[PDB]
């Protein structure tokens, strides 16, 4: 759930926006942290929280002008899709 420091919903948008615009690489080890978070949320089952983080995270990706981000994108989305197919049988419509 807390994730680069921030906890809140408006204060993950607002801190992991100025984190995906300074930091021009994501290591594995950010990448695994996202996919934990927006599948953190689904156990949580804040699906608000599920639509905020998707839609937000591809605005972010394109955002930052980096295609290492809209990689690290492509497999947190696919992960966290996965675990919504489980866990609720469905996704939420947004991508």
């Amino acid at each position: 759930g807390n994730l680069a420091g921030a906890v809140e919903f408006n204060d993950v948008k607002t801190l992991l926006r100025e984190w995906i615009t300074t930091i021009s690489d994501p290591m594995e080890e950010d990448i695994l942290q996202v996919v934990k978070y927006c599948t953190d949320l689904i156990e949580e089952k804040d699906l608000e929280k599920l639509d905020l983080v998707i839609k937000y995270m591809k605005r972010l990706m394109q955002q930052s002008v980096e295609s290492v981000w809209n990689m690290a994108f492509d497999f947190i989305l696919d992960n966290v899709q996965v675990v919504l197919q489980q866990t609720y049988g469905s996704t939420l419509k947004v991508t």
